[PDB]
């Protein structure tokens, strides 16, 4: 069935979402800083990537940004007059630099109204993010319920305390990418195909990468899976519970049947594997821990368990509870 449970995850979802008004906010913030760059920088661009841009935001959302320019101009140089602009301008943050990647960490804003706590990170060329954010973009025009499970997983491992990247546990990237490896690999039918597979896909290379996949989406097919949402977030919290193997295996975007081992990546931190599908030299779940990983298996079991239990009325409310 799963009826109940989808009603209620429809229900979640529409309370959690980014409300149309603070989309418009962030938009209007967005507005603002490029002016900022325009005193700067008249041709350098000031683009949107991740949640925000893929549509996959929860409410109180943080901004990132990246600053688009020449590549002969050092961004360092930039960056530090961006800042000074920004402070001037009435925005509180950081300015720092990780090797010789400049970013810019906005924390609040004095003057605009955007808030006294807005959060904002400002890259500079960060070109594989834009990449990474088309292609979760191109999956959530391509179906309609990657939207709502996206979300409703993101608030689970926010609530069950397995989604700090900082204490052992997990980015929303990773669960986004175990969502879709799960819609592509894993789910029969599938509910998605894998565009960085398809035979249309055109090479694309950026910054050593290849980053290409097949975005003339309305020529795709719809799916062929017609599982209800709540039947979906069962099957995906079913699979990394009881079937994935965490210690042997990789979460992959580049396989045809979604099977990668670590030992052919060399992958021995590495306690869970989830390859990106366009920077394939990343661990995405490298932030994982030995106790991180035993909680979020933990989770995803007890969410399995709630979802199959047969005490009635099932308390479905219990699966965003604090853990
Ligand atoms: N977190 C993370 N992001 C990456 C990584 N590599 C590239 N990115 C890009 O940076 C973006 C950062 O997005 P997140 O902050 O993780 O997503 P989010 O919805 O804002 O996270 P929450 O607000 O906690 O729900 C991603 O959407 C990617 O496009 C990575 O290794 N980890
Ligand atoms: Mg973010």
């Amino acid at each position: 069935s799963h009826k109940e449970f989808t009603k209620f995850c429809y229900e979640v979802y529409n309370e959690i979402k980014i409300s149309d008004k603070e989309f418009k906010e962030k938009r209007a913030a967005l507005d603002t800083l490029r002016l900022c760059l325009k005193r700067i920088s008249p041709d350098a661009e000031l683009v949107a990537f991740g949640s925000l841009e893929s549509g996959l935001a929860l409410k109180n959302s943080d901004m990132d940004l990246c600053v688009l320019m020449d590549s002969r101009v050092q961004s360092d140089t930039i960056a530090l007059q961006f800042y000074e602009e920004l402070i001037a301008e009435g925005f509180e943050g950081k300015f720092l630099q990780r090797a010789r990647i400049p970013i810019i960490k906005l924390t609040s804003d004095t003057k605009n109204g955007f808030g006294a706590s807005f959060q904002c990170d400002i890259g500079f060329n960060n070109r594989l993010a834009i990449h990474n954010t088309l292609l979760l973009s191109s999956y959530t025009k391509l179906d309609a319920r990657l939207k709502p499970m996206v979300l409703l997983v993101k608030h689970w491992a926010k609530r069950k305390q397995i989604n700090s990247p900082y204490f052992g546990t997990l980015s929303s990237y990773g669960y986004v990418l175990m969502v879709l490896y799960y819609l592509i690999h894993v789910i029969k039918p599938p509910v998605f195909p894998n565009l960085l597979l398809s035979p249309l896909k055109q090479e694309k290379i950026v910054d050593g990468f290849d980053v290409g996949f097949d975005d003339k989406l309305e020529d795709i097919p719809p799916s062929q899976n017609y599982s209800s949402l709540g039947s979906l977030l069962h099957g995906f919290f079913r699979f990394y519970a009881y079937k994935f193997e965490p210690r042997e295996k990789v979460v992959t975007f580049r396989r045809p049947d979604g099977y990668l081992t670590k030992q052919e990546k060399g992958w021995t931190r590495y306690i869970l594997a989830i390859e990106d599908p366009f920077e394939i030299s990343h661990n995405v779940g490298r932030t994982v821990s030995s106790s991180g990983l035993y909680r979020i298996r933990g989770e995803f079991m007890a969410a399995s368990r709630l979802l199959n239990s047969r005490s009635y009325p099932i308390p479905y409310d219990s699966l965003f509870e604090e853990a």
